[PDB]
């Protein structure tokens, strides 16, 4: 149990190492996708030809389209667990647990965090692509051909009900970080200095979320809830890279990835 | 939102219902399983089942012997849909919503209540059968054949994780409450009422987790993360059927009976 004074601290703590670990916060992509702004907005990719014109545009060859933009993906999730370790080091007391229950901790984490963080760059019609430079429409992406048109879909079915409950950032730093720090991971060897970690933030998340939203009732339970819907996106995606490497043997996942996905 | 003594009202009320509907309580089953307490016939091997069926007479084992276990536990859960059917219906505004929507809550979400309810007849060596006169050990049901070994496992597992948490049936009866009134199952027409409630439950839940283990931090968080663990195993749980329903043709019944258990 600790003190209100502590848990304050605990998120401004939290907040801190969320901006200087994320480059695109969620603030910043919501006045991207807003607009009524000249300096901000992106270039729109709805078709082939766009997509054309955005590689001119946009920048950061010789492959099929839909290939081309899941590999563009694959190479961003690897900047994204990149981005998210960094982060959870700064959790308290995250980087003195055994070795070992640190990589489980990253291995099931760092994909349950990257779908809820994609929420924030993502609305009904598209997502914020190459730090918020480009946008993809939902409809050009669930018209890729083969197993990539439904790739995409998930996450967007997600993201819209995620989205409703009007977190901002200084939420979600402590929302991610009761993710990362979950003792139910499989083939954790000493699950009780997780959970008295996970506890802290626990309360840390349900003092914010009263101070933050005191009219929306029950929202510490309801993101709670949610947790139930990224483990099932999870699994599926996970099912969807089995069908690729299967058909797809021209492709080739990074070894960070790689080594996430194994078991 | 709610006043605290309103909600130790609804919290009283859903304790009160779920001991009428429920005939085996977790404090009743507790009481059988330490040894608190006619001792229950124990099936721990081949020999043992037979003579069961001879002495107690089950209904759900009245074809090769995995099978049949595979039957009696379909047969149990027919008769706790029933149950928790009558329970939902005390939930206050529950049978105020929309017939579709009360159809679809229940659909989706006995299995989860099954396995909930289920845990509270287990320990990490066995469960209780037939309303408390029989207990199978776990051992007996991992050696059973094929698919059926693996099948019953899961649920101890998660079993033996949930009652770590130590709930008592007047915590279960409002969790309960929560599992059924959820906003997010496929093919509800109107939402907001279900979340209305489902929300004035939660606070119910909430307060009676602080009032009744108030050294237990952050217990209705710990509570709601199993709500992963129940969703998880319910799906996992179709999967086998559909392995079963492919490979084992051994299975089929009565067709009056398939359309009783579909
Ligand atoms: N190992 C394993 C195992 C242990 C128990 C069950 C039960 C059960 C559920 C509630 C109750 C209760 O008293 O409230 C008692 C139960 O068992 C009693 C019993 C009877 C005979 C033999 C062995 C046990 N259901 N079930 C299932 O398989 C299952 C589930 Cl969870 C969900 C949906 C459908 C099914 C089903 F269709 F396939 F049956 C169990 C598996």
């Amino acid at each position: 149990h600790m003190e209100s004074a502590d848990l304050r601290a605990l998120a401004k703590h939290l907040y801190d190492s969320y901006i200087k670990s994320f480059p695109l916060t969620k603030a910043k992509a919501r006045a991207i996708l807003t607009g009524k702004t000249t300096d901000k907005s992106p270039f729109v990719i709805y078709d082939m030809n766009s997509l054309m014109m955005g590689e001119d545009k946009i920048k950061f060859q010789s492959k099929e389209v839909a290939i081309r933009i899941f590999q563009g993906c694959q190479f961003r999730s690897v900047e994204a667990v990149q981005e998210i370790t960094e982060y959870a080091k700064s959790i308290p007391g995250f980087v003195n647990l055994d070795l070992n229950d640190q990589v489980t901790l990253l291995k099931y984490g760092v994909h349950e965090i990257i779908y809820t963080m994609l929420a924030s760059l993502m609305n009904k019609d598209g997502v914020l692509i190459s730090e918020g430079q480009g946008f993809m429409t939902r409809e050009f992406l669930k018209s890729l051909r083969k197993p990539f048109g439904d790739f995409m879909e998930p996450k967007f079915e997600f993201a819209v009900k995620f989205n409703a409950l009007e977190l901002d950032d200084s939420d979600l730093a402590i929302f991610i970080a009761v993710i990362i720090l979950s003792g139910d991971r499989p083939g954790l060897l000493n699950v009780k200095p997780i959970e008295d970690i996970q506890d802290n933030l626990l309360q840390a998340l349900e003092l914010q979320l009263k101070l933050n939203h005191p009219e929306s009732s029950q929202l510490f339970a309801k993101l709670l809830q949610k947790m139930t819907d990224l483990r099932q996106i999870v699994t599926e995606h996970v099912q969807l890279l089995q069908v690729i490497k299967k058909t797809e043997t021209d492709m080739s996942l990074h070894p960070l990835l790689q080594e996430i996905y194994k078991d």
